[PDB]
């Protein structure tokens, strides 16, 4: 790192490193009720992985939050019937989406970043390849997902923050351009299969994580006294509405539950 | 203007004028059963970000409709499982405040976080409920209509907007209601004209409401402007929710299930 | 009370000495099983939000506090496997092994544009927290009833945080917590259970509209010296749509069966 002006109570840096990102994906899978034949959705979500990677005279801890955006809206549905296998919409990335990896770790450059300027960074290529999920159906078959991958490519790097119910982190964003790769993707014990693209079902796939390596230079401001220190760590409390809405339904749930955990043993009066 | 100079930073007066455009929120719960109670209607958080031409280019301003001191109304027309009900909706008045939290991606957004001497002249603007009609298993369907109430600025102070895309430092404007004419009724109901303004439809079809003004800010803002600060979010809050939510999702599962069949299986007459 | 240590053109770094009230609460989530309705869920801890209004010699203050818990340790009952056996699948309930987060903010010039601070340090006092009374009301029979438990606090530590609401994010002082198993045995009536210390998250606050400490701290905060600089202070959230739907989305599978067994009775 270098030294670029120096006032007594702040100072200019320009922070170069390189680094070790190592990410992972998330999903929200909903089945939908009734026979158990019908799936909801599979849609993305921010990913949170926080490892400890073996550096130089020290273990770099860094954090990220993999988000996913522009993701395309697929389906399938194979009959209107309750016995008719359906996926009402799971998402997939291809070419026109963007897959954003935010980047913080515990070392001196993060320490009070806060603002920065001349940012860029050179950085890796990487391949996330799908894995296998299956259906589990009540009575039958088990179609299943596979297939499915993709490579990254850095399109830009960003300021950003990640939210987690433990911590903040200003960090940087690594914006990525999607290519499709080989691995093509079908759905088993259905009609369809042969396309490309990365689906929400298990894009993790086993892996514990992805990773590419990469460098980077930024000119933060930070304080010449480098005996601070900036809020990290959060406590949250938000949404009470939901808290409320859903602990209220968990109610009227209960009740009809039990509205026949009592008509399902007032019959047993024979 | 550079009311101060310094090393790294610039001690800066903003004054810029300003189009904000708001929306609403709102969640309607109905109530179990036979479908004919409904549960609550409150008001809620509502994000809006629009892309305005300002007089020299366009702008991206950013805003969020909070509601505070809100009145909590009720209809109760019987105890059956067929008398129409609606055990809470939020309705706001005189005495309820209207915030709206306001961001732009302007230079005087760019690193505001310490600011001194704000204020700000502002307009006035008429909001005005529309229809929201209650569905229900028989007969035609009560409709809630009506409601209207004016803003006009009461202060002005420093907020944070929050999204699972994003955080802004931005503007709060705080609002006086003054209740206007358009009261609003619910057809086939008991309830003739009351003012205000209910949370059911209060958007109304319109896309947002607009207001229109001028602000004079402080902000303590580095020098170089080739500085900005972290705006971008990635939410991982209330873990506990998502659980409890997706607890809940199995036992029902579970339950519905585990009935339909008992009820597809006495459909063998 | 406050000494200014240095001081440029624009900043100024102070040394804020101030004696505080820390008044905080507990909250917990009691979810209930569905059924006979013989059988609970869960009894966690949660984030406890507490604003409170005290006078400090000379004035009127408005400190707000965070009582957060880690470590905690899980407990159960379980007297049977049948519709009619009661059970608690799991409670929990606090140990020596277990720590007590209470972040602190009062309206205070201190806090005023606190974003940076080195020199922290604080004495703090000791206070014991006792269980209540928490009935398990049900369908028929005596209702076994959870009481007793307790355990004091002793400061650990204090550190930088940020303290998270619906209505506001307050930068403030999180003061850590050793905890000792105090006198009072926590017990559940008509049950095994019984002769225990310790906190269960029952009704860790029995009554008591708050449980206090006094101390005082030290530190230095890097704020300007044109003190009419304020930060955004007050939230507006709108986070975790995901759930949001989620929920509605169940409201929404809910009901419907719901209707149809309402209609099952027609």
């Amino acid at each position: 790192d270098i030294v670029v002006s120096k006032t007594s109570l702040w100072k200019e840096m320009q922070y170069n490193r390189d680094i070790t990102i190592r990410f992972k994906f998330a999903s929200s899978i909903v089945k939908s009720g009734g026979l158990g034949y019908k799936w909801s959705e599979i849609s993305f979500k921010p990913a949170n992985y926080q490892y400890t990677y073996t550096r130089d005279g020290e273990e770099v801890t860094a954090h990220t939050t993999c988000s996913v955006n522009g993701m395309n809206d697929f389906n399938f549905n194979g009959g209107s019937l309750p016995t008719d296998f359906v996926i009402s919409r799971y998402e997939v990335i291809k070419e026109n989406s963007y897959v954003y990896v935010d980047y913080w770790d515990d070392s001196q450059a993060f320490r009070n970043m806060v603002y920065v300027r001349s940012l860029a960074a050179n950085l890796n290529s990487v391949i996330c390849t799908g894995g296998d999920y299956s259906f589990a159906l009540p009575v039958g078959q088990w179609p299943v997902m596979t297939g499915g991958a993709v490579s990254l490519h850095s399109a830009g790097v960003t300021l950003s923050t990640q939210f987690t119910d433990f911590v903040s982190l200003n960090s940087l964003r690594f914006r990525f351009r999607l290519t499709v790769e080989e691995p093509s993707f079908s759905i088993t014990r259905t009609r369809v299969s042969r396309l490309y693209g990365l689906p929400a079902a298990n894009p993790n796939n086993g892996k514990e994580y992805y990773e590419v390596a990469g460098r980077f230079s930024l000119i933060s401001l930070v304080p010449s006294n480098d005996d601070y220190q900036t809020p990290i760590t959060n406590s949250v409390t938000v949404r009470q509405d939901l808290e409320r809405q859903l602990g209220e339904l968990r109610e009227e749930f209960n009740a009809l539950s039990q509205e026949i955990a009592m008509s399902q043993l007032i019959d047993l009066a024979l």
